[PDB]
C-alpha cells in the first residue's frame, strides 16, 4: 500500500463522513513518513551516513571535517588549504601554478626557460642540445659567439676591440694564418695558438685592437683538419650570448 | 516523551475507541517531525546549512558551486576545473602528471631524463656529476668519448678516419710521443699540443686518418704529470656521446 | 501556513472540525513532500536517494571523487600526488617540489635556478662543470681568469682559461699559490714572446680553501697587466 495523497486523505475526514480505522491508519503512516526518513522508526538505526539530527529535530549534514568538506551558509565546499598547492573558482578545484610549474592540457608539468640550456619531454627534464653555448658563454664571459659544424668562437670587448677563445668542432681547428680570420671583415691584429708537427698551428685566441663584436656583425674563418689538407671557409654571423 | 510507534498509534484509533487527547497529541507531533527536520516549526531557523527548501516542500542539497561542489542526476560531486592540473576517477581525486613530471606514492615530483645530464634529490633538482660529459660532446660535436681518472678524449669522425679534443684530468695531461696514443691499436698520425719547459708537451688534438671511432673500441694512453716523471698506462674503452 | 504543533492540539483537546483534519492531513504530508513523494513530484532531490525502508539517504558520485561513511561526508582522494589533513586537500610535494604560496620547482649549488619563466641553468652552473671536467677540488674566478685544482703527489697542478679577453701569464714569479711561485707549467704561444699559461704546477704546495692565488693577467690588445689576488674555493 501507497498512502493516499493529502486531497484524497482530506476528503476521508470531511464533515459528515464516516472516518474508518483504515482512514486514520492512513493518516498515522503518512505522518511517519518523516520519522522514517531520519531513520527514527523501530528497526532503523538512525540518520543514514551523512546526516545528524539536532535536538531541536533539525537534519543536519555531517561533513568529515579532518577529509575535506565543509558545510556553511553558502552551502557544501570543498576544504582546500589555503596556498598549499590547490585553488578554487567558480570553475572548479585545480592546481596553482608555482615558479617552475605550468598547468595546462597535459596536466601539472615542468616549465623551462630554452633560453637557459633545459628541455622537457615525455621522458623528464634535462640539458638541450645548446646547453654547453651558454657553459662556454659564463667560463669566458663572453657577450658574443659564433657557432658553425667547424668552429665556435666565444667573443670577449675590452679595451679598443675585441679578443675571442676559440674551440674546433667535428675534428676541425682553426688556422691561425693572416687573413684567414676575419671579423667585419678585419683581419687579426694577434693569435694565440696549439702547435702541430711541421707548421701546422691551430687558434686558439684570436684579438682585434680596434673591431669591436656585436650581434650580426660576420665572422669568415678558414678550418683546417689532421686528415686531408683542405679547408673549410665559413663565413657566419655573431650571436649575443644565451 | 518518544512518540509511539505506527502499529502502535494505529491501535489507538481503532475501530470502535475514542482517541484521548493525548492519542491526538502523539499524532500531532509525530506528524510535526517533518517539519521539524527541515527547520519549520516556531523557534527554528529553517533549512540546516547544506540544505535548501523548494516551492514544493522538497529538501535539496546546497552545493556551494563557486568552492568545488555540484551535485546533478548522478549524485554529490566535487567540480574539478577541466585541465587544470587535477584529475578525478573512479579511484578518487589526484594529480594529472604531465611533462617532466612524475606521481608516486611519495607524491608530486619531477622526473629527470636518465643521459641529459640532470638530478633530482630531496634537495631539489640539480645538474648530476657527469654532466660535463654531455657538455663536452656538444661543444665539439663529438659522437664518443672516454673518461677515467686522468683523461677525458671527445671523438669527432671525418673523412677516412677521426680526431679527437683532449682534457686533462687530476693534474694529468696526454703525452704526444709516438706510440703512446692508440685508438683500436692504431698509433695516432698527427697531433696538436701545448708546450711546456724542454721536451715537455701536451696532447691536445690527436688524429688517425683511418681508424674510426665506435663503441667498444679500446682507447689505449700514457698519461704524465708535472710534478713526478711517471706515467700512467691507460687502456679503456669509447662508449658513445650521451 | 500550517498551525504550529501546540496550536494543533488545541483542536483535538479534551469535536474536531475537518479543517482541523486538514490542517493535521497538510502537517503529516509535509514528510512526503520532502522526499518528492507526493502527486506532481518526481521523487528524491539530485544528491538525494531513498533507502526501501523509507529512509532518506545521500548520493554520493562515486566516481567523481566523493564518499560518505560513518565519519561523515568526505572528499574521495586516490593514494598519487593529493594529501587532505584537517586543514583540508593540498598537493604532497615530493623530490624536486616545494609547496607555498602555488605549487613549484625546488632546486639545490648545482646549477640551476628557477624563475618566472622557468626553470633554466644560473650564472656560475658552468663551474662545477669545469669542475667536473678536470675533476678538480678547488677553484678560483674573477673577471680575468678562472683556474680549477687538483691536488696529487706531494703538491697541485691546475688548468686555467681566459676570461674577458684576457690570458694567464707563465712567467717565473707571475703565478703564486700560498705565494709560493710555481715550478712547472704549459703554455699555448702567440708572437714574439706571447705564451698563455694553460697548466700550472707546484711540486710542495696544496690547494685548499682559503689559499690565495695570485697571478699577472694579460691580454693581446694592450701591453698592461691585471695584478690579481683572490683565494681558492671548494668545488660545488
Amino acid at each position: 500500500r501507497a498512502l493516499p495523497q493529502a486531497d484524497a486523505l482530506k476528503e476521508r475526514f470531511k464533515a459528515g463522513s464516516i472516518p474508518l480505522q483504515t482512514d486514520f491508519a492512513d493518516l498515522v503512516d503518512l505522518a511517519n513518513m518523516g520519522r522514517q526518513a531520519v531513520g527514527g522508526t523501530e528497526g532503523q538505526t538512525g540518520p543514514a551516513n551523512g546526516f545528524t539530527l539536532s535536538l531541536e529535530g533539525r537534519l543536519e549534514l555531517k561533513p568529515n571535517a579532518a577529509k575535506g568538506i565543509v558545510v556553511d551558509k553558502d552551502g557544501i565546499a570543498v576544504k582546500v588549504e589555503a596556498s598549499k598547492g590547490l585553488q578554487v573558482t567558480a570553475s572548479g578545484v585545480s592546481v596553482q601554478a608555482g615558479d617552475g610549474i605550468s598547468v595546462a592540457g597535459t596536466g601539472v608539468a615542468v616549465k623551462v626557460e630554452a633560453s637557459k640550456g633545459l628541455q622537457v619531454t615525455s621522458n623528464g627534464v634535462g640539458l638541450n642540445n645548446t646547453a654547453w653555448i651558454k657553459m662556454m658563454c659564463g667560463l669566458h664571459n663572453a657577450t658574443f659567439y659564433v657557432s658553425d659544424t667547424y668552429v665556435c668562437v666565444f667573443f670577449c670587448n675590452h679595451s679598443t676591440g675585441c679578443t675571442a677563445y676559440v674551440y674546433g668542432r667535428g675534428g676541425y681547428y682553426l688556422s691561425m694564418y693572416k687573413g684567414d680570420v676575419k671579423l667585419n671583415s678585419v683581419d687579426h691584429n694577434e693569435i694565440i695558438s696549439m702547435v702541430g708537427s711541421g707548421s701546422i698551428a691551430a687558434a686558439t685566441m684570436v684579438s682585434w685592437k680596434s673591431t669591436k663584436a656585436a650581434a650580426g656583425i660576420s665572422f669568415k674563418y678558414l678550418g683546417k683538419n689532421l686528415i686531408t689538407s683542405t679547408s673549410h671557409s665559413g663565413s657566419v654571423t655573431l650571436v649575443a650570448a644565451p
